[PDB]
């Protein structure tokens, strides 16, 4: 007839969940909960509503379809770039979640790990194979939880102050999915006071805007940020700048036939989600790499101020934090505008193309603070080196972007009461499909934390497999402790004096200090007064 | 005694023999090249001397020019071998002349010696400056001026006939056109002389590079530690009419014309007590009167003129010491001495940042502060001390210095650079001082050869190596015996060489890290 362990009821109605095989051993996985009404149709740009209870039973059995966004097409068929691309249906009906919890139920409340993915702001989806949640749910015995949230202009197109589109409803999305969380886990085994968030890219921006935003910090009581940060110069906008490239985008395809809001809106909500996909990167400035048409608005409602103030002025004694960066956080990127780059040479440009890529890679500062970036990573014994040139370029977008607004927020939390743990992602995979010259690239560091190196079906070494399980054994040791130390080579709180991380390899644990003092120094301390002035 | 006799085109003049540990030499000291300075003339550009009858006295120095004597360490051997040996006079427009005894038939290659001192103190008779080793051990005729420092060789009334400015750079000029006139009666070539000088004596031998009237009276140049484009050796027409303006308010005294006639009224005391209150603030390697931007001497900034020169059939020797600011931080710099270890806190190097980079805007400092820090140990008392001496050092001197050396380099000149490395044994400063500034010339003029001394064997023989490098430079415009070699300095190479008691190692970048932050970023910022 039935299996008790697949039927679970929530505030909602009752759910039908599936027994999913893992090498380790059977996980009930619940795969397309909904959690909000969809926001099709009219409910476009506005913020979510809860889902209203149903009758009957909903089969949560597989991923619901990924929010509309564009698709990559630099590289057609190649495996680096087609993992991040959605491999479901496309649409707008698209807030559902997903919640892994070992079979059977455990009967005592278990830790809570809450997934939000990256992509800009602009692209991912829970459903992809990098975000499997089975194997962190056998191998540590957590509940797993992952939502969906809106991307791209359905998700951040901002016209701040109308009611039509306030902005910021894809952060809403993931708030209303942590509400959910709150309600409801404890009915699949899992502990609502031990609720740990973790999230990569603009996956870990949002984690951190949550912290700063005090309606969804009571939602969470410990963080992890891989890649990101709040405070990134591409994470957020001013809400001048988000009226421009919304009103932009509603120009290019024929809103109104700006001026009024509600008439404006209302055009949009009639163009097919296509139509705004193909013309949400016309609306940019200038020619970029790392910036993203439609982010988090600071408007005074999610952030009250800039995530920069609100990690200063903040409080975080009772919290701790995990946050990391990959070796090679830039290299990604250039292949997607820096002049001279491409994945299929090994991109050693001249010094004409490295002065360009500077423009690319920090867009729209004055001619004075590129002049600044290009004195701090010019090796001046060797200015024109064309291998030395394609590293600075590659460090000056990841140090902009990642590096050093990581650094910044870890050693602004570290001395206002959190506990921070920090480290660097020095691992290539075996079977990584980038170019060698990319290093570790942005988010490659996520297949170990899932500990996708299990499945029976890819490739990794057999020392790969054991780094994966100790990855994933350091990530649930924080989430059910507040410390990756198991209760061995240990690993030291991160703070601001000392700085001590510890470097992610085949390797045992190695303390290093300075996440790129020299360089963070430039644009967290220096480089701000120079924009002043 | 035929060889102590000689005429030149002013006169007779009566020299005296020296001693050597190779042998005598002959000297001529106390040489009036110009009419005396005083009363209408002083401020005004040096006259020549009128012919005299009878037999000038040359066998002795003559009077220092009259200017500040340092006082931070009475009886201090490190300070007092720079202050005057000689009396304070404004007669002072005296050279000197060393020759090979018996003097030389042959014409012999001619070196001319123009002494440091921030433009404000320096004097040829000083210990350090004795040529009489150079030219016994490689046989050159030496030359070397005294020159008017402080306000009496460097007030300036821009405009104004009564204080043009740069007479002190004009007194050089003068004495080398009696050079090119008179130095053939000693046995000297005035087709091959070579200009040498340090500090503001390598800033002046760079002016007269820049200076046509004055280019035309030399054909080779050594600057060591020094550079014309020095942020410390020209200044503004306005701000030295303003400097000029607040000395005489200083001294009691109201027009140029009224003015200056005031001002020599004054006794030359007065002045040199005031001439450090004109400072528009507190710093160290700044100096009140110093080399005018005035459209004559120099048509333009020396920076500008060292980018638009053609320089090719020009040879250069540039360099500078190890530690060429930690001597300027005990004169200002708050928590510096020479009697401690110096081990200053993050706070006092933020404030002596201010001091050493004076007159400069909060964002200037900032970035300052940004590259010399070492965000690793933001705090550590050692390497602060190390990074202020260090931000003096390549402010002032070792980036002007390798600016000026890539540009000649660029645009046709050859150029040999070199950083001096050797801490002498006789050294009295502390030995977190390193090699401080001036502490080469020692060692250039062959004083450990004087057996009074208590240098080291090697030391000596460290000395007669530089001392032939310098001789084969004036000679061939080469530094290389005809080792290993020592090679050119290029702007894209980069090459010095480093000069201690180890045979010479060939380096690349004059700190070209720290350089391109002063040279080619810092003025964009200012200018924005
Ligand atoms: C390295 O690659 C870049 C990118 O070029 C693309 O990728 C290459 C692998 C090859 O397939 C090219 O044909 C592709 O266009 C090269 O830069 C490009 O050069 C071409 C020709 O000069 C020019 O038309 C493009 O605008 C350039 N693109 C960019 C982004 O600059 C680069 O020259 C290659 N380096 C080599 C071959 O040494
Ligand atoms: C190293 O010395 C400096 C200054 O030299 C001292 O000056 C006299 C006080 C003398 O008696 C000797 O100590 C030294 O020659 C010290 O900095 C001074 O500190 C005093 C207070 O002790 C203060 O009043 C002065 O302003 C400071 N001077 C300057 C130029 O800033 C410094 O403390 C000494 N370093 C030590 C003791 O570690
Ligand atoms: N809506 C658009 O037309 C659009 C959206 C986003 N981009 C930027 O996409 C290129 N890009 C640039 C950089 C990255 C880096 N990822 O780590 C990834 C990607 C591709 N993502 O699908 C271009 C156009
Ligand atoms: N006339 C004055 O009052 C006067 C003149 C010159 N100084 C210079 O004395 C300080 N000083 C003394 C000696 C040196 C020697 N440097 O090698 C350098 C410096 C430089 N900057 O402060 C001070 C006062
Ligand atoms: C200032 C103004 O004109 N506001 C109105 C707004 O109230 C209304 O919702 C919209 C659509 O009718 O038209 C506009
Ligand atoms: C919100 C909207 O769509 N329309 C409103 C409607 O009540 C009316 O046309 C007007 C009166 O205030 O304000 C606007
Ligand atoms: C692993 O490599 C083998 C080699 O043939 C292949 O059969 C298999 O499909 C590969 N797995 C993946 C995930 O690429
Ligand atoms: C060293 O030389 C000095 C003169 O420079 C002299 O006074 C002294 O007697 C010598 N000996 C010692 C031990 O200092
Ligand atoms: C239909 C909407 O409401 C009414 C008017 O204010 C406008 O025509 C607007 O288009």
């Amino acid at each position: 007839r039935e299996d008790a362990e697949l039927l679970v009821t929530v505030r909602g109605g009752r759910l039908r969940g599936i027994r999913l095989k893992t090498p380790g051993g059977p996980v009930s996985a619940f795969l397309g909960i909904p959690f909000a009404e969809p926001p099709m149709g009219p409910r476009r740009f506005l913020p979510p509503e809860p889902k209203q209870p149903w009758s009957g039973v909903v089969d949560a059995t597989t991923f619901q379809s990924v929010c509309y966004q564009y698709v990559d097409t630099l590289y057609p068929g190649f495996e680096g770039t087609e993992m991040w691309n959605p491999n479901r249906e496309l649409s707008e009906d698209c807030l559902y979640l997903n919640v892994w919890t070992p079979y059977p139920r455990p009967t005592s409340p278990t830790p809570v790990l809450v997934w939000i993915y990256g992509g800009g702001f602009y692209s991912g989806a829970s459903s992809l194979d990098v975000y499997d949640g089975r194997f962190l749910v056998q191998a540590e015995r957590t509940v797993l939880v992952s939502m969906n949230y809106r991307v791209g202009a359905f998700g951040f197109l901002a016209l701040p102050g109308s009611r039509e589109a306030p902005g910021n409803v894809g952060l809403l999305d993931q708030r209303l999915a942590l509400q959910w969380v709150q309600e409801n886990v404890a009915a699949f085994g899992g502990d609502p006071t031990s609720v740990t968030l973790f999230g990569e890219s603009a996956g870990a921006a949002s984690v951190g805007m949550h912290l700063l935003s005090p309606p969804s910090r009571g939602l969470f009581h410990r963080a992890v940020l891989q890649s990101g940060a709040p405070n990134g110069p591409w994470a957020t906008v001013g809400m001048g700048e988000a009226r421009r490239r919304a009103t932009q985008l509603a120009h290019l395809v024929g809103c109104p036939p700006g001026g009024n809001d509600t008439e404006l809106v209302a055009c949009l909500r009639t163009r097919p989600a296509q139509v705004l996909v193909n013309h949400e990167w016309h609306v940019l400035p200038q020619e970029s790499v790392f910036r993203f048409s439609f982010v988090p608005v600071v408007d005074g409602d999610f952030l009250s101020d800039t995530p920069e103030a609100l990690i200063n002025a903040g409080d975080f004694h009772g919290l701790q934090v995990l946050v990391g960066v990959v070796k090679d956080e830039g290299s990604y990127f250039l292949v997607y505008g820096a002049p001279g780059f491409s994945k299929d040479n090994e991109s050693l440009i001249s010094r004409a193309e490295f002065l360009a890529g500077v423009r690319v890679g920090v867009p729209q500062v004055s001619d004075l603070a590129a002049e600044a970036v290009v004195l701090h990573y010019t090796d001046w014994l060797h200015p024109e080196d064309p291998a030395r040139l394609r590293e600075a370029l590659s460090d000056v977008v990841g140090d902009h972007n990642v590096v050093c607004p990581v650094a910044q927020l870890a050693g602004r939390l570290a001395a206002q009461g959190a506990r921070v743990y920090a480290y660097v992602f020095e691992h290539r995979a075996s079977t990584l499909s980038w170019p060698l010259w990319m290093g570790v690239p942005h988010g490659y560091e996520i297949e170990f934390i899932f500990g996708i190196p299990l499945d029976p079906s890819r490739n990794y070494t057999a020392e790969e497999k054991i780094f994966a399980q100790r990855l994933m054994r350091y990530w649930a040791n924080f989430a059910r402790t507040g410390d990756p130390n198991e209760p061995a080579p240990q690993w030291p709180p991160y703070t601001a004096g000392a700085q001590q991380y510890v470097s992610l390899d085949l390797r045992p644990l190695e303390v290093r200090r300075g996440l790129r003092a020299q360089a963070c120094a430039f644009w967290n301390r220096f480089l701000p007064k120079l924009l002043s002035a």
